[PDB]
């Protein structure tokens, strides 16, 4: 029985490493190409699974080589693919990424088959969703499909974790009211609220705007400064700091954080929110110490045992 | 027995269509992505094969999904893959292409497994090369590997067709002396000669510089204006114009021209050069009338019969 269900995106990353980023009109040579596995949904699901969660990934890929490889990737991480759909009508989602030596990049995203996961595809996952502890969604699929997933989780009493990413200025108000935990980064809070968010102080103001739109719990992540959290029961913003790490590659760190959070909501429901966020920050910080996205996400066996212990 | 042997590159084109080109730090959404088969070597080989040539493609791709697809592509076009090596040590060559609405683009080429085709890989192909009629090379693999292929073709009396593309300013002088036919576009001739080439008249000047570096025959293609040719035996530049066509997509047209030329050098060696070029220009023009590079290259069955005739010689 899957405790964590993720309804979201799978993306094939097509990565070229270069010394400079090309300008308009330019043909350059890079020195390495490789294929990686990405997509916010799948990323979050993978981190949760590597922590030991039983997870199920509801998504749609193409009936093509990239899609068959994605399915294999999910299976290699012990994620159930019972509701991973394939379609001839579009290609697997792709992110074309060029990265220079400085680590800066340009990214072209074609969502493809991700945009065709529909309400019928979710209905078929209804038993699975009703038995889960947590439902996770983002904004990389059709927004109506994510809404319907959250609506189903609410109806069955399943906790909803919503990560509004990438953020849009005009977000449907139901996303807030259907979210038990609403988690985003500074950058995304700036878009959703129109406010500046550089510091913990700023974040507390933005989180309150979001809380008043109807979320139960709001979490704004602040990168190296940890995160701020507010809830209906504890509306005072609370800052949760993180011990400074050495960062190799921060790609996918937000997804590592949300996946860890899903894991703790599902298997350690009686931990305090502050304690879950401390542990999730730690795990994310491990991921920033290695390159890659999914390949940098730590397994339970490689993490300290105190992250998996809980007092009475 | 392969009459046309191509020693060169296979490249997977990963194309994203967008409305704007992204800048540093930017993520944008495009509206379509697709995969195409490219690489100058393979393109040339595919055109030659669709004209009826028995070809063999000496190249190296990765032991990955793209490489298996490429090998399947070559077989689907009836090209011998005996010396299409696969290596677990690098990925198949890739060109990542982003294209905006204005039609402008950003291209990132990682040559990959193509750069690992070495002289030992060619020495294993030695029998195949010695039995061919034409050896075709470009500059998308390690230049030393192309040189050694041309040297091996010369020793066995095999005709050498060399396409210096992409062009480099400091090209090893042996490429000229090892080339029976040296074929490039205006743009490449500018790089190799350092001259300006904006007309047929200018192209004749640049061709003479190249001829004087040691080529037997020099051909500079001029897109819609056809081509200019000169040789050791006929050094006066000759402009060979072609029928005007309405161009849908010119991508891969130069490769269609070289592949056609290889086909004619191999199977119609007694046609005059001018005649081969007239036919090759026509074939390349057909390719520009459809989209999609290799999928635009015409098959013999779809081309006029007179392209495959020779006065008093059956084919
Ligand atoms: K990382
Ligand atoms: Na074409």
């Amino acid at each position: 029985v899957a405790a964590v269900v993720v309804v979201g995106s799978c993306m094939t990353d097509l990565v070229s490493l270069t010394s400079r980023l090309p300008k308009t009109g330019e043909t350059i040579h890079g020195h390495k190409f490789f294929i990686g596995f990405g997509g916010k949904g799948a990323n979050q699901c993978v981190q949760a699974a590597r922590l030991g969660a039983m997870t199920s990934m509801v998504c749609k890929v193409g009936k093509d080589s990239f899609g068959n490889d994605y399915i294999e990737n999910l299976k290699q991480n012990d994620i159930s693919t019972e509701f991973t759909y394939q379609t001839k009508d579009a290609a697997t989602g792709t992110a074309s990424i060029i990265v220079n030596n400085e680590g800066q990049n340009i990214i072209v995203i074609v969502a493809g088959a991700n945009l065709l996961l529909n309400t019928e595809d979710l209905r078929a996952a209804a038993n699975v969703i009703s038995r889960a502890k947590v439902m996770v969604c983002q904004l990389e699929i059709t927004p109506a499909t994510s809404l319907e997933a959250l609506t189903m989780a609410r109806r069955s009493g399943v906790k909803t974790l919503f990560n509004p990413a990438p953020a849009i200025a005009d977000l449907d108000p139901q996303f807030y009211t259907l979210s038990d935990v609403f988690c985003c980064n500074e950058s995304e809070a700036e878009i959703l609220t129109g406010l500046t968010v550089g510091s913990a102080a700023d974040a507390g103001e933005a989180a309150l705007v979001l809380l008043k739109r109807g979320c139960q719990v709001v979490i704004i992540t602040l990168g190296a400064e940890g995160c701020v959290v507010l809830s209906q029961t504890e509306p005072e913003p609370k800052h949760i700091p993180t011990e400074k790490v050495k960062a190799v590659d921060t790609t996918g760190a937000g997804d590592s954080f949300v996946g860890a959070l899903a894991f703790y909501l599902a298997y350690y429901p009686n931990l305090s929110l502050e304690d879950m966020l401390n542990r999730s920050n730690f795990i994310a910080a491990v991921s920033v110490q290695a390159a890659g996205t999914q390949s940098s996400y730590p397994y339970k066996k490689d993490l300290p045992l105190t992250l998996f212990l809980e007092h009475h």
